[PDB]
């Protein structure tokens, strides 16, 4: 079945090239179509292993068997003669541009996932539009182009984090040396905000000068698909109107949910809010227990604010959760105080927020335990961080036919296709799979390439590693403890564990045996390794290569026989040898 | 085959048990051992693959194929009935402790590897003694146990190395809104060495408690082997004396090479003497080019220090050059001169070092260029770091029979096996090996097993990842750039590589294009990936983890399949693309 492979390529395709690497004829088709600044994607048929097969094929469509041949939106166009002919004949641009839908591709949507799509596509040759708007958050706060992580996610979040590690370097240096009194020195909100903030600027202006030079057009506007081809697009000033394409990509990502409960979307704000908030929280209450609400909670707190998390049940459901418990107790040890089984009832405001001297209002939180016990306390700022959902309502009408599971998401094949044959969606609204932004950088790039490249790669979306940002770091890659018991029974699962202490954390007198790392491993399967967990500073840094490792199947023999770098934290994955069943103690 | 291998494992260990995981009788025989405090190993047969062969194969030791069977010093003990029989009667601790040689094992040198393979070999019940001896250095310098990384090393370089990452550390703070001000802040150099000291102190002692809690025996004595099996000793009063073991295991490491010229060893100083100065060097020449000199010259430059560094020819001569050149680069942007192509001819003494008020001396340095032209300039301190070297005829009487090479390290096999053959040698000494403190650690710990325990894993020597701690970090693994191309061609060898920024250097407005990455790959090997390499902060956490993925033969492929963890530096080897043959720029 090469066949279908050739066929479905050509269909596909927005100009493509089949070529060879020492054919000379072709390289005078590639030389004028470069000349004529036009764009195509090329497959050399000596670089893969069944290109012979596919030359006869190709006569299916062009009745010869020769190379080069050139197509056009799933139409031949010529060999090396007739395509000089159409150039020197001045038709050669009109043949290229002529196409049945204003664009080959329109994206729904400028984040991680869709401006990665939009650029690839257009490498080949496909005309493409990026659609991107931002629907103002409650209070108001709005943002420029690139999605969740660029503007209110990773990259805000992680540099406010390493503001937080700061304070703890200030502190070291005494020890080692240094002159300074951390005592005496303090924070200020506004700076960093206003530093991180002109950071953000750089890349919203980084991605528009991208889209230009790959000749992608940008429309900053709110797409609705109406029909499988036809997007409906609604203006800043309320105009409306309407363009077609032959493919489309969803990826529309998510925004911050609130409690049902009285005074939450009038009183608080969630982390959209937070980073380009013009004055400090001051004393804050966090409501939620995901990793955004621990991160939020773990960077105010270092920064010197007075901090409470309000946890329904656990921490970080759905992650190890011995790990999860050890994040949340170095957190309690370094300021952040916890109401644990509780919940909110109802946020009453005291004090409007006064804009002019930039200060917090102030409101006074209702709630009880699972007991019964009630909970009232007063605090500045509330932010609510209770999970994020797709509005996807305001993207699809019910008529085109796209499918949604019942928490709101599209539901797709493994290589992103929707119910709707031209349609595919990338990133966090594709159901069931792991919402990063690598991930769905990955699932845009690869997915452009097979509609416009003739490519076959899929996304691999298992074992995709993880770092939670906490004051103190915790990466994973894989399974965590309980589900791989869960998974395989207890009596076919062995955990190599150490405790550890950094070189660094020496002479600055900090913990002997916070630092962590475990890993879960098969017996029955030569030991191999099903999840990795380590507690402790750099972890995003120290996890990342062993995810290689385990993708390629890594044992714990692998692990062993691989020599360690000293002096570094990671080594310490080299030697491990204490197990839980031997019940002998992991300290250092 | 087996038969081998039983022969030598009944041969050289000191008390083992052989055994089944479900044998109720030979339970019996492992607790009246453990009630003694007799520690042995223990072969469970049921657990290997050709347990029966062997179990057929111990008659030709004790006549008897029933298990449990055990031994002492190459002698069968009796059954279980018969082990009863002189635990009962009192005659058991006599004749476990029966045996030709003061001690199964005499380890000369108590550093990385000695340390690690004495404890290692405690634990199967070998009689253990360590040797170690620090001869002083030309001004009087000595330390305690541990050995070279631990005194005067890796441990103390990476702490200083600390100090200095604390300086921009405290210029970063500002940018992240911290009230500091880096320009009013100053470094006191014995401060820091008071907590280095301090920490390395707990080691030294440490070490000491684990060989006592161990039952293995210190001697602090200089020791010499006379014969295979005499090991003469002497005294801190000058008394002699001789013991005798079974084994042997050389560890006795190198110490800094000093050039022959006047004023050298009276004048200047190496790092064995650095890391516990009592006062600041001052201004500062260090002559030399190998890491210990780069990552020397680099702190002192970050501590304030006026620092110049004298190259005979090239930096870090054996590492890929395109990386020394840019860590080089980095540091002669941040403050360290350098003196190219130049070599010192004397050093003179203008100021006697002032121990009372604790200040340096002055000295004279001169020298030249290779074009003739003359150097000359004044310094408060120099530093040699041109190289080390081993000191076995202080070690090894002629007569002995163990061979050595031309550079006077000590030529092994495989299992590290000397030409004498009770003897081994490990760590820095042994011929052809990474001069590296986990290897020595591997080593020595795989070579007890094997001698005391019946193992037969060997130590695995190749493709050990490296980091160079200078102010910007350097780590890597495998072969460098040049190597790859001398090995395999040009043609087969493809370079994918890109700078990157660290998200923490945009707040803080550090440089856009310095730190770097690149993969070495065999075109014809599935793009198999040969070395890599990574200038950038946290080298050394970045690079351990992609050290087990090369280990398993880890491909391009294998690379872009593995998802990123965003945001992190680490992260960039998974989307790597450029190659170096494209011409196409690498930054960002
Ligand atoms: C606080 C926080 C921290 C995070 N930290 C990390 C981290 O450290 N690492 C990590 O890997 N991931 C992190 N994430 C997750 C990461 O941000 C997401 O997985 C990623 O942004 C998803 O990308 P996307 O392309 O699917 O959607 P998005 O990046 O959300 O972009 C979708 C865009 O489409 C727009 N849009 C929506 N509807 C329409 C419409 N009708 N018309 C036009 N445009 C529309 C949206 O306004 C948005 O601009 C974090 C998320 C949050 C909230
Ligand atoms: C400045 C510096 C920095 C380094 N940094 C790193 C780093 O970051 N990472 C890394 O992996 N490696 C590093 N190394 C290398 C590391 O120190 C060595 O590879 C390691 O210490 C060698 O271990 P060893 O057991 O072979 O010998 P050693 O650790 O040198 O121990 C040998 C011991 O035997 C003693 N001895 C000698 N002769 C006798 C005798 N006749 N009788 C009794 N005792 C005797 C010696 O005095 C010494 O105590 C560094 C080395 C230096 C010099
Ligand atoms: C609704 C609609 O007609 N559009 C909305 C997006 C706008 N983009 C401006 C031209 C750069 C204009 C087009
Ligand atoms: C609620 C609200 O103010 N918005 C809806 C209409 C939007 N028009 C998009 C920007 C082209 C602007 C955002
Ligand atoms: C006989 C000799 O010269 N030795 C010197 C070193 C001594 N150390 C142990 C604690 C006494 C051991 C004896
Ligand atoms: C065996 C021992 O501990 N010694 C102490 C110091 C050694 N060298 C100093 C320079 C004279 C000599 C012997």
């Amino acid at each position: 079945g090469t066949s279908q492979w050739l066929r479905k390529t050509v269909d596909s395709a927005a100009v493509i090239l089949f070529s060879k690497t020492t054919c000379p004829y072709c390289k005078k088709v590639k030389d004028v179509l470069a000349e004529a600044k036009i764009k195509h994607a090329t497959i050399e048929l000596d670089q893969l292993s069944n290109g012979s097969a596919i030359q006869k094929c190709l006569a299916s469509f062009s009745k010869i068997e020769t190379v080069p041949q050139m197509f056009v939106r799933g139409k031949f166009i010529g060999d090396s003669q007739t395509v000089l002919k159409y150039y020197s004949n001045d038709e050669l641009a009109g043949i290229v541009n002529e196409s049945k839908y204003d664009y080959d591709l329109i994206v729904i949507g400028g984040g991680s996932g869709g401006l990665a799509a939009g650029k690839e596509a257009a490498k080949y040759g496909a005309k493409t539009a990026v659609l991107d708007y931002v629907e103002p958050t409650p209070i108001g706060t709005t943002w420029g182009l690139g999605g969740t992580c660029v503007n209110v996610g990773c990259i805000p979040k992680k540099l406010m984090h390493q503001a937080g590690l700061l304070s703890h370097a200030l502190e070291d240096a005494e020890h080692f040396g240094w002159s300074l009194d951390r005592s005496k020195i303090s924070h200020n909100w506004s700076t960093m905000v206003e530093g991180v903030q002109s950071h953000i600027g750089s890349l919203n202006w980084g991605y528009k000068v991208a889209l230009r030079d790959n000749q992608v057009t940008y429309l900053n506007a709110k797409g609705r698909l109406i029909s499988p081809h036809e997007v409906q697009i609604t203006d800043k000033n309320q105009k409306v109107s309407t363009i077609t394409g032959n493919k489309i990509i969803l990826a529309t990502g998510e925004r911050p949910k609130y409690p049902e409960i009285p005074g939450a979307v009038e009183y608080g704000i969630t982390s959209d809010d937070l980073f380009s908030l013009p004055y400090f929280p001051g004393k804050t209450l966090v409501i939620g227990a995901s990793y955004v609400a621990l991160e939020c909670a773990g960077f105010l707190a270092s920064l010197g604010g007075d901090v409470t998390v309000m946890v329904r049940s656990i921490l970080l459901r759905g992650f190890d959760q011995q790990m999860a418990e050890k994040v949340g107790d170095y957190m309690e040890n370094h300021g952040v105080k916890f109401a644990k089984l509780c919940v909110p009832d109802e946020i009453k405001q005291l004090k409007v927020v006064d804009t002019e001297n930039n200060k917090p209002g102030l409101l006074l939180v209702k709630g009880h335990y699972t007991d019964g016990k009630k909970f009232e306390e007063e605090f500045e700022t509330v932010i609510f961080a209770v999970g994020r959902e797709p509005q996807l309502s305001k993207v699809l009408c019910e008529t085109v036919g796209v499918k949604l599971d019942k928490n709101g998401r599209v539901v797709c094949t493994d290589d992103e296709q929707t119910t709707v044959s031209n349609v595919y969606a990338i990133g966090d609204i594709n159901a069931g799979k792991p919402q990063l932004t690598p991930v769905a950088i990955q699932a845009g790039r690869y997915l452009a390439r097979r509609l416009f490249a003739g490519a076959t790669e899929l996304t691999d979306y298992s074992n995709v590693a993880t770092t939670v940002f906490t004051p103190l770091e915790y990466g994973a890659c894989g399974l965590s403890e309980e589900d791989a018991i869960e998974k395989y029974g207890d009596k076919d699962i062995e955990v190599y564990h150490s405790n550890f202490k950094p070189l660094e954390w020496t002479v600055a007198h900090r913990e002997d045996n916070v630092c962590y790392m475990k890993l879960v491993c098969r017996k029955s399967d030569n030991m191999r390794v099903l999840g990795l967990h380590v507690l402790g500073p750099n972890a995003g840094e120290i996890t990342q290569g062993y995810a290689v490792a385990i993708k390629m199947g890594a044992t714990k023999a692998d692990f062993d026989r691989t020599i360690g770098i000293h002096p570094t934290c990671s080594e310490t994955f080299t030697t491990l040898h204490v197990t839980k069943k031997s019940g002998v103690s992991p300290i250092v």
